[PDB]
């Protein structure tokens, strides 16, 4: 037993990073198949940040401006286009580590793990949330950008998210690998607002499930509620509203503990109103929203990929 | 910016990642050159575990007893022997998946990442501590048993932790690759106490040294404490105490932050007295330490794996 926050194995999508440099800038580019993807503003300096035309930029850029290394070994760029905020620089070479991928766009609430890269170069892994606001509260530095989120499932990698950007608050802003901004953000160093970060109530609720399937069942109070009357207090703390597809999916943990997905509500509620008086829950001495049901139901079921 | 937990990318212990089945047990073997590295109690049935004589259990086993698989694949097992807890396969095929290894025997207090493997497939990862009392707090299921524990350095893996037990208390026990437990375990399905789990006091320093550094500076005071006096305080609190070693480990977060490492004692000192007052450091409402100064370094540094 036990409960931890875990990435995923990060060997296939080491494979496929590369450096990826345009004049003075380098950054992180992700290679599969003969195709490299990476941030548009590779092509920028810092002074076009401010406000960059990434058309009028990119027209002065040829296919040999790109340098792509991987490892000690430079691939040869023979076409490149603008997809939305990402290049695309088509390569003579399709990477032979290439595993089974997929590019999605995952929801809000919805947990990926990122491959931390600098210089092309695997750094670390660590798990994220898409939070409901579309940020990810991260760890990247200077040059981060390109790194991607990704799931498994099995022998495929879900690619889902490309780093672009940290906002003046902190937390990190990317794309999808079609290029396009999770929330309404754009590629370029002006004041940028992300709304109220709300609470990923149903995570919140499957991570209760998990510690009450670990063993921590002191939170386990006496009342039930009601999806509406839970809601009132929901939207009184910035909890995201609980709907009948969250409680259908909440089903399985529901059925394994024999705790009405209600009465957990009525659990979290009572947390909500009262704290934890000092106490902890896995470990940790807030509500924790990172875990999705299928996180938790994998973690607590061994999922493996290969 | 942003301060998280990282594990190392785990691609280089993937690929040395077997099954290994003893009659009718299954766990995890690690394939390093032409010897597969697993726990002896592979040679378990569950009533064995109760009270096992390994010596006069192995007696029993044979070369051709060890299947040993890797993906679809069949490894040959030309000699097997006992190390402590360990038994070392000598098999007929180098793994030429092999990376650059050490075998180290890390100090309490000191992390690493952790690969959960089930029937030799990797599942997930994430980061650890060795605790003061010899455990780590980590996930666990049963078939576990095998997965390994390391750190990266540039381009060498540095394999440090095996597991083979959860105690009755939910806590984790191995040892390190030359079979070795850390702390007083043993293999058997005996009750075990871990002492005391203490806090580990460096760690827990350069953890708030990572949250001045990331815009964190709440809990900032204006006292400063003496090593002896701060110890008064540590061990009432289960806090490890404090030596000049770990002043001197600190001193590069000191120099960049301007920070004394006895003010920052001192506010760690009002930290254990007075609570965080509802307030969170790096978004955690406790007091994280399981991050080593290096950790923090790497972290706030942008260190590269080859
Ligand atoms: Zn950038
Ligand atoms: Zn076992």
């Amino acid at each position: 037993s036990g409960f931890r926050k875990m990435a995923f194995p990060s060997g296939k999508v080491e494979g496929c990073m590369v450096q990826v440099t345009c004049g003075t800038t380098t950054l992180n580019g992700l290679w599969l198949d003969d195709v490299v993807y990476c941030p548009r503003h590779v092509i920028c300096t810092s002074e076009d940040m401010l406000n960059p035309n990434y058309e009028d930029l990119l027209i002065r850029k040829s296919n040999h401006n790109f340098l792509v290394q991987a490892g000690n070994v430079q691939l040869r760029v023979i076409g490149h286009s603008m997809q939305n905020c990402v290049l695309k620089l088509k390569v003579d070479t399709a990477n032979p580590k290439t595993p089974k991928y997929k590019f999605v766009r995952i929801q809000p609430g919805q947990t990926f793990s990122v491959l931390a890269c600098y210089n092309g170069s695997p750094s670390g892994v660590y798990q994220c949330a898409m939070r409901p606001n579309f940020t990810i509260k991260g760890s990247f530095l200077n040059g981060s950008c390109g790194s991607v989120g990704f799931n498994i499932d099995y022998d495929c990698v879900s690619f889902c998210y490309m780093h672009h950007m940290e906002l003046p608050t902190g937390v990190h802003a990317g794309t999808d690998l079609e290029g396009n901004f999770y929330g309404p953000f754009v590629d370029r160093q002006t004041a940028q607002a992300a709304g109220t970060d709300t609470t990923i109530t149903v995570n919140v609720l499957a991570w209760l499930y998990a510690a009450v399937i670990n063993g921590d069942r002191w939170f386990l109070n006496r009342f039930t509620t009601t999806l509406n009357d839970f809601n009132l207090v929901a939207m009184k703390y910035n909890y995201e509203p609980l709907t009948q597809d969250h409680v259908d999916i909440l089903g399985p943990l529901s059925a394994q503990t024999g705790i009405a997905v209600l009465d957990m509500c009525a659990s979290l509620k009572e947390l909500l109103q009262n704290g934890m008086n000092g106490r902890t829950i896995l470990g940790s001495a807030l509500l924790e929203d990172e875990f999705t049901p299928f996180d938790v139901v994998r973690q607590c079921s061994g999922v493996t990929f290969q």
